Parts: C-alpha cells; sequence; structure tokens
C-alpha cells in the first residue's frame, strides 16, 4: 500500500519520497539527518486513520542526495521551507498538516508563517534556537571522524531509546553514517540563527502545536517552553527525546492523528 | 565563625540551626529531607560576601526531630511557612531573603505571599505541583524499605552529582536514613496540592526568582516554566538537578549572592 518513488523539482533536487493512504494530507518532515525511514511504522499507523501521509529524505541526505550544493550548505529554515513547498507542488499536495523535529521544526514554523494558504496546522518538536560550539566545531573534522562522533551523540545523548535507535538497522545506519558530514557542514552553524521565533506576536493565534521530549534535559529546550507560553501556543510533551517517531512510534502516531483531527474540527 | 545551636518555638518545635556572618539576612530552607548540612559549603561562601546566613533542620527531620507530630504529618507549604516564620521570629530576623527547593520552594513562595513585610525576595527551585503515585505509595511500606528506595532515588536519579552526594558523608546519610520514612509519610500526598501557584496574578510583580535544574528531565518541572512565564516571573536554570547546593555549591552560592544583591539594588 506504500508508494516508494522519486520525483525531481525545478530547483534541481531529485527527492526520494514515500506516500500511503487516502484523505487529508499529513506531511512528516525529517530532522536534520534527513532520513525518512525513521517514520516507517508511524506512516502506516497514521494513514490507517484516514489520511494521505507523505514523507521524504531531505536534500543532500540519504536517497535525496542528488541535489545542488546550495540545498545542503548554509541551510536555513527558510531554505528548507522553500524546498518542502517544491515537493508538495510536484506531488499536487495543496493543503497539508506538517510535522517536524529540530531543523524540521524550524522548517514547519517557517512553512506555516510563509505559506499560510498551504498549511492546515504545524506540529514542531524541539526547535533549535541556540548555537552549540561542540556541534558547529565538528564541521572542520574529517568525514569519518564526524560520522563516528555524531553516531555516538545520536545513540547516547538524544535518541530517547537506545534499543529502538539501534533497531533501525544496518541499512538505515549506513545511510546516516554518510549523512553526518553533510549535516555537520551545512546545518549547525546556520539553522539556529534562522529560527522563525524572534517575533512572538507572529506566532500568536496560529495553528501551531509545540512539543519537547519528556526525557530531554530541561536546559535543551527551556527556551521553546518560554517562547510558546509567551505566544499562547499549545505546548506539551512527547515521551523520549528528539526522535519520538523512533522511540515511541505508536504514541507519536496517536499524537499526529489526534492533533490533525483537532484542527479538522476547528477548521469546520 | 559558624554558630551551631538550638532554639525552641512556642509551636512545640526545638530547632537545630546554624548561622554565619553579618549583614542582610539570607535564610536557606531545606528540601523535604530537612537536612541543613547540605548547605555547609555555600553558607560560608555566601556569608563571606557580607550577609548573615541562617539555615536549620526542618521539623521532625535530622536534629530538629523534637517536634509535635502535626509539624511532620499532613505537611503543606502553608504549615511549613508558619514554622519558618516562627524560627525567624525567635532569632529576631525581621527581613529575610529566602531560598528553597522542592517543598522548600513551596514554603518560600507561601512565605513571600503570606508575609510580604518579612520577605525581601524569594528564590524557588523545582516547586512540586503534581501528585506522583509512585512517591505517595512509599508511605505504606516498612521504614527500612522506604529508606532503601529513597536513598537510591536521591543518589542515582536526582542528586545532580553522585560523587558530591556521597561526599556528604556517613553522619549526614545516617540522618537521612531516618528522615526518609518521616518524609514519605508526611510530604508527597499533601505538599503538591498545597502549591501556592493556583493564582498566577498573585505572583505577578513579586520579588520571586525561579529556577529548575538544567539536567532535570523536562517533564519534571515543565509546569514551573509555564507558570513562571505566565506570571512574568524571572525563570532560569542552575546546573545539576534537585540539589544544586550539594552538586554545584560555588555556583549555587554565587546565584544566591547575585540575586540578593539585585534585590538590595531594586529595594533602594
Ligand atoms: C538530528 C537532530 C537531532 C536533535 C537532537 C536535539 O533535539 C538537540 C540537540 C542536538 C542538536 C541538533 C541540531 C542542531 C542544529 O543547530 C541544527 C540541526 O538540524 C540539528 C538537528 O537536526 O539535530
Ligand atoms: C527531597 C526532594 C527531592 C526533589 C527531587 C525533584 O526536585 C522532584 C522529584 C521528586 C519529588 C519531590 C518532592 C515531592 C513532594 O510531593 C514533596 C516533597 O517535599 C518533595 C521533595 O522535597 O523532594
Ligand atoms: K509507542
Ligand atoms: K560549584
Amino acid at each position: 500500500m506504500r508508494t516508494r518513488s522519486t520525483i525531481s523539482t525545478p530547483n534541481g533536487i531529485t527527492w526520494y519520497y514515500e506516500q500511503e493512504g487516502t484523505g487529508p494530507d499529513i506531511v512528516l518532515v525529517p530532522d536534520g539527518l534527513g532520513e525518512c525511514q525513521m517514520f516507517d511504522s508511524s506512516v502506516s499507523q497514521i494513514a490507517a486513520q484516514g489520511f494521505r501521509v507523505t514523507t521524504f529524505d531531505m536534500p543532500g541526505m540519504s536517497r535525496s542526495a542528488k541535489a545542488p550544493a546550495e540545498t545542503y550548505t548554509e541551510v536555513t529554515a527558510q531554505k528548507l521551507a522553500s524546498y518542502v513547498i517544491s515537493i508538495l507542488d510536484a506531488l499536487d499536495i495543496k493543503h497539508a498538516t506538517v510535522w517536524g523535529c529540530s531543523s524540521g521544526a524550524s522548517t514547519v514554523v517557517a512553512l506555516l508563517l510563509g505559506y499560510p494558504d498551504r498549511i492546515r496546522n504545524a506540529m514542531c518538536h524541539e526547535l533549535p534556537t541556540k548555537l552549540l560550539d561542540h556541534l558547529s566545531n565538528t564541521a572542520v573534522l574529517e568525514d569519518e571522524e564526524i560520522s563516528n562522533i555524531l553516531a555516538n551523540v545520536m545513540l547516547n545523548d538524544v535518541s530517547g531509546g537506545s534499543e529502538a535507535w539501534q533497531a533501525l538497522g544496518v541499512e538505515v545506519h549506513a545511510r546516516l553514517h554518510k549523512n553526518y558530514p553533510v549535516w555537520a557542514r551545512g546545518y549547525p552553524r546556520t539553522i539556529p540563527p534562522s529560527a522563525p521565533v524572534q517575533d512572538v506576536e507572529a506566532l500568536r493565534g496560529k495553528p501551531l502545536d509545540w512539543t519537547v521530549g519528556a526525557a530531554t534535559p530541561t536546559e535543551s529546550f527551556f527556551d521553546n517552553i518560554v517562547t510558546a507560553t509567551k505566544a499562547g501556543v499549545n505546548i506539551g510533551l512527547l515521551p523520549g527525546m528528539a526522535f519520538p517517531y523512533v522511540s515511541h512510534p505508536d504514541v507519536f502516531a496517536k499524537y499526529v492523528v489526534e492533533t490533525t483531527q483537532k484542527h479538522l474540527w476547528n477548521s469546520s
């Protein structure tokens, strides 16, 4: 029942995408590692509740690696939002609910603010607003050093579930290993300053639902909680840390379904 | 230069207390374990900056165990605030800066709201507003099982620094061993519903500075961040988790001194 295919957009990207289901559109934007197999279980669970679910690998990452250098260097939320709109145009997805974590969170907030006619509602998770020198400094290391360091960071610091993270399996981890240097050189120095949360009044009254991982250390996304509360944006928790779609796929799928259903009711 | 002594208040409590220094009064209220030796390093560092620092074991706990049963059963923030005001009266402390963590945080907010003429400013850390069935349920266990469970929780889950926690020493841990069952039977079922946070407008404009541990899991005091933000109260982080005065005594002492100095400037 799942489409697994490629589609090229006029900006030069050849995307790998997956799609399952019929009904209102839900789009699952990856985190910075750009790997959509992390959504595999949840895509089926969400689609089974009466939705068309689309996901894709991000430009320069995994099976979307055929893309111009501009799309994976000096990456900002606004650049990513432009690219996501390009694939939604190519797939004739006019109105979408969107999810994203980390750089994907920045992307979906930029999508909602910049393309209000295209986005029904956005779910943002763990939106990075601060530069972290220990991550930025990986960009000048050799590729294999980057991959070794960031594979360890993902498993031990932010996966939210080491067994589930490892159970993604060798094929996924081999694609992540190749993505780490692309992410390191393109994302950590330029994503946080691009965060679309400087203007709290621009967030007020928008169809935005914000989450942070329940187990994430308080210091990581303290600023998200403050910002969301100042803007009156609905803010809450999901189990685990940065990858609830990996660590807790059934809870993640339920959250996406219930939040989409809440906005379909409010839309009427 | 440390005074270590006792004082009896007409509510029936014989307090063990310590005092060091000369200057404006700073009072360090313990967390629910009621053990003021946890402040030993910080008391000297704060006092050295030109303050009179007072701390004490809490009623029923450690060396303040000569107290009526009503002071260590069915404990609320409002009962604890009344007890702290009784020792401040006995020591002729008319105007005080106060610190407290956990039940101590509920106590110092209740102090600031209930006794505004007595409290220059309050620092609250990790204020418990939710009932936790796994803690409430320890109250029906045998004393030795309560002590084994809670000693493990403090050391391995929430110390913010296991080496520093162990280095409190054998005599402190022997006192804590006896306090665990008193705390379990008197605190977790009644402290959270007593939280002086139901009226957000009552906190607005008050000289309150709120913190959460940077390493504490987000879910534990997410609600504190939301409430402080809604009230416009200054909210930030200390290193560690529930016991910054044990895990990071110098950082804790600098925070207490700088916060006190900020309110002495605002006062004038
Ligand atoms: C893979 C994902 C993990 C997030 C973990 C946690 O949510 C955040 C801690 C690690 C930070 C990751 C990050 C930083 C940044 O500046 C830009 C980014 O795209 C990311 C990112 O996408 O990190
Ligand atoms: C000992 C201290 C540890 C705080 C750990 C963390 O700050 C909070 C997790 C454990 C809960 C603490 C707690 C709950 C409560 O209902 C009443 C209390 O007096 C406390 C309390 O003082 O906890
Ligand atoms: K699950
Ligand atoms: K320290």
